């Protein structure tokens, strides 16, 4: 039911890169425990890097990925994956239109780091 | 080591499911916090099910699945997949020959249950 | 985004494993290439293998879960992932109620078989 | 190789971005059907991005990823995700040393783009 939402552990440095794909300006808000810390903007049909940043889980691990196109919130599609039981991937694909190939914004969230 | 070892919640009931997809009779160990628990055996070339029970992950939360035939450690690739944050599948398949279709025993992993 | 929708390799025997942990009775369809190959019925809460089966993905390659209790249609959440280049899981789980746990039917396909 | 290898639908464009986090200068390389057509070198403990490109799988379809650290082949691990039968990640962690976190160069392969 929940898209784009993920539970990390506690106090973890991760990373959060954001990609467009889309004629639309994408607008990705990061929330960490309800709260946003970093936000994206740019627009690219090619797979631009509008943001790449070091974040703080925080005590309570929670991050969410919003993304909007011109004030219409967009449709998620997400998962996490764990290589070999350590390297986690957080995976978020967006959609603001009819063609649905989720790539209108596509962020990845990564860790751990360092 | 790398492959097959997955960190869950404590004290969690969760699945365990084999198949069997090769000339040779499999043996799965499935090992919580270091002990065997379960062990199943057969052989197929037509994905039967070998064995699936349910577990508690314990204090520690480890659960290793070994696969051997004939007495030789198979080569294993594993990944842990979570949707909605909340549904979790730790995946494994494993090889006992040259043909690499990792499908010699595939063990499904799943949590939570009830 | 639909979800429980998988496109295989076309001509392809995959397997298809279903397990409930709901106090309601599930109810699984397999529609391979838009027909109904396989209808998995039980109840469980301890995550009893309710259905596994072998099939072909015939011409289209098209396979699609559908999930129902008391012929009331479950909300779906689903992803794809492949093992070594190879070995490939179609994983989904269903909600039939208000607690979002998405395990109260899980089903798994997998493939190659063999 | 059964890690870093990926097939993807021939003649499809695709984004590939390589993190790193090593004390140890991380060089990729990225190989379509078997021609090395980016090579990203960089040094990063904090998951900066060493390397961005897009490029075309070709007719057979092939990615591979290889990662070394002068010279030392890196352990890799991988997998595929799918969301919505349409949005793709392949995703490669390495290992150039001891401790296991295989995050030392971090790579993420996306398609479609668009
Ligand atoms: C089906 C294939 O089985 C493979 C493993 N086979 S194996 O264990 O080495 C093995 C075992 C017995 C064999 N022949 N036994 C005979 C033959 C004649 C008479 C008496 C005995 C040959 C090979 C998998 O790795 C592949 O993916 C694939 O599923
Ligand atoms: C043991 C528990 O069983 C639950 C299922 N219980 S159930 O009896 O079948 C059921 C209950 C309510 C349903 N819909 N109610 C409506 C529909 C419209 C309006 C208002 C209410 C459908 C089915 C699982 O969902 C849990 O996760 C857990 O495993
Ligand atoms: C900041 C840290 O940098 C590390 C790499 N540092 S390094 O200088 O390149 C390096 C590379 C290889 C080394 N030895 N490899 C062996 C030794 C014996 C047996 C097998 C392999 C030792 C040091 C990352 O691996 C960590 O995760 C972390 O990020
Ligand atoms: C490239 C494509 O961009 C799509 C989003 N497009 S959009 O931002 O809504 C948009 C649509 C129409 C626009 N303007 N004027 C028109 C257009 C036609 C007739 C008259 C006026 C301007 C912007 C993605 O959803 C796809 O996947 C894909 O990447
Ligand atoms: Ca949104
Ligand atoms: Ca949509
Ligand atoms: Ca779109
Ligand atoms: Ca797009
Ligand atoms: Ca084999
Ligand atoms: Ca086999
Ligand atoms: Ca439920
Ligand atoms: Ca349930
Ligand atoms: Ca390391
Ligand atoms: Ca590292």
């Amino acid at each position: 039911a929940t898209q784009g939402v993920f539970t990390l552990p506690a106090n973890t440095q991760f990373g959060v890169t954001a990609f467009a794909n889309s004629a639309g300006t994408q607008t990705v808000n990061v929330q960490v425990n309800n709260e946003t810390v970093a936000t994206f903007t740019g627009q690219s049909t090619n797979n631009a890097i509008i943001g790449s940043k070091v974040l703080n889980s925080g005590g309570g691990g929670k991050v969410q990925i919003l993304v909007s196109v011109n004030g219409r919130s967009s449709d998620l599609v997400s998962a996490q994956v764990i290589l070999a039981n350590e390297l986690n991937f957080a995976l978020v694909g967006s959609e603001d239109s009819t063609d649905n190939d989720y790539n209108d914004a596509v962020v990845v969230i990564n860790w751990p780091l360092g």
